[PDB]
């Protein structure tokens, strides 16, 4: 068995998504993709079936699959599995549209809700589409516009050609999400392949992509931000375990995503961790070797108590 | 078998919730309540067990139960049932904390996710705690503050003694949520009884509590609002079914809650419906009798296309 790679496509509504979704559903791009979305529009349908849980599953002419969703995403996920195993449909990538006002959080959690889903589906990454022209206005008005960026493993920034100076926006995206690289497509369309193989849900040693700079006045502009913590000292495995558990429990409803690499006292291998809201996990990785040991952590969330968080880790110092 | 009454406690953080949560877990109030929350604080624990799904379940001195939760709410819900049926714990009410930045949406959906949950648990209502002093600022800054109010079946407005004439606030809450009655909590503690027995998730014929008035300028202050639709004409059951389905599909990520009573052409009984986001249901109810037939519907959501919605129902006119 090979796990189905799941991509979440998020961002505020725009014509850019439509062009991308149209390409997936219509062209002969060679990908075997199942798409879950609210509306599909004018698409060439080969066949159509209804799952045991009432999921409307259409097989398209290009070989891809278009599946509707109800309020329970589990039902679509399970109906897709049933019909895959029955040989009714064939796919190895799942793309879920969660644009507009959708919160990527509950969608991610669905994939960890049941053992069958944990085994048969494997989250690839969260892709955030960002319109350079309207992003600032959208993020100022709606918290969720920032949250979608905060959940992202990869940010696709479009329309910078017409928006003008993109850097002010580039800096804001980095303050919100210090994890995710920002891809700025100036000429041409978004390549479909840029949605895939982000490795966003694997343990990483390089948890920060855009190293934070010093801009105190503008750093407190967003409600969702990244806290980057760097330690040049090792910590006790029992102690840091307590700190994390207290931290995560304290800001449970505030935390979107968080990842880290830890220098553990007396241990020659890196300790990596990652989490989404309440769900977190950790494991050992590459040995330090000749590389200088250190800890790097990034916490992305809303109204996080940065002061307390930094103090908590500071107290781990002997 | 008799379903456990479930109360969702939401609203922005404060000492009011804290006192309320402290009161539930500590005082001898005569209620048999299980509480799911992130933090419980210092509470006198009688006994403690770990569920099969790793849920930490504590029995308190006042007879109440304190249960922890992970990222998967189902785990706690199922573990509570297991230990209830085994005779390890006893309760007939469940209170779930979803205050702060928490979204009541995914929590509500959990209770419809599986048959066992649908049969053993019965969602009674969503209670929104509102701080009269800080509510305006919070709702201006955070969409989720408005959303929590929009999901409510009952609104508890506290601290009006120090806020003063919170009449302006009354109107704003009513604009956001035309469904939910507002109770002004007098100086001091929120009484436990105010959380219970709303019957918020049953089909209702009296869907609107605060019948909307004309405040054209103020009606544009909020991102979440209620659309109240009144029809003095019967509609075709197939046609209004089409209108609703298109409406729901168009604003799927925007709709928080909606309820209605419908006058159906040729049918002597009221048709009642209710929904939360994508999940909706309808059934026939009390005959019209000598009472004048009419339709009343309320739609609560963010950036709803009121114009299109009203046009859609207008088009159902013969
Ligand atoms: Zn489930
Ligand atoms: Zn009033
Ligand atoms: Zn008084």
């Amino acid at each position: 068995m090979n796990p189905i790679a799941v991509t979440l496509l998020t961002g505020f509504l725009g014509a850019g998504k439509t062009t991308l979704l149209r390409h997936i559903l219509n062209e002969q791009h060679g990908y075997k993709i199942a798409v879950i979305a609210n509306e599909f529009g004018e698409v060439s349908v080969d066949d159509q079936l209804i799952g045991d849980r009432a999921t409307q599953i259409k097989t398209l002419t290009n070989g891809c699959i278009a599946a509707s969703r109800s309020n329970e995403l589990e039902d679509a996920l399970l109906d897709l599995l049933d019909n895959l195993d029955k040989g009714n449909i064939q796919f190895d990538r799942l793309v879920i549209e969660c644009t507009g006002m959708a919160d990527p959080g509950p969608i991610i959690q669905t994939f960890f809700s049941h053992e069958v889903l944990c085994q048969r589906y494997l989250l690839d990454g969260v892709i955030a589409l960002v319109d350079a022209v309207h992003a600032d206005e959208q993020m100022n008005q709606f918290t969720i516009a920032q949250s979608q960026v905060g959940y992202a493993d990869r940010i696709l920034l479009t329309k910078t050609d017409v928006a003008g100076e993109a850097e002010k926006l580039h800096e804001r995206l980095a303050r919100i999400n210090a994890r995710a690289p920002v891809y700025t497509v100036t000429h041409g369309d978004i390549d479909l392949g840029l949605l895939f193989n982000t490795n966003g849900f694997m343990l990483e040693e390089n948890v920060v992509s855009t190293k934070p700079r010093f801009h105190f006045i503008a750093d407190k502009q967003n409600d969702i931000s990244s806290i980057v913590v760097e330690l040049d000292y090792p910590v006790d495995i029992s102690e840091v375990s307590r700190v994390m558990e207290n931290l995560l429990l304290e800001s449970a409803d505030k935390l979107l995503r968080y990842k880290g690499m830890l220098w553990i006292d007396g241990e020659p291998n890196r300790l990596l961790f990652q989490g989404v809201q309440r769900l977190y996990s950790a494991d050992w990785d590459r040995p330090w070797g000749d590389e200088k040991p250190h800890s790097t952590m990034v916490f992305i969330g809303i109204q996080l108590p940065e002061e307390e968080i930094r103090a908590a880790f500071a107290g781990l110092r002997k």
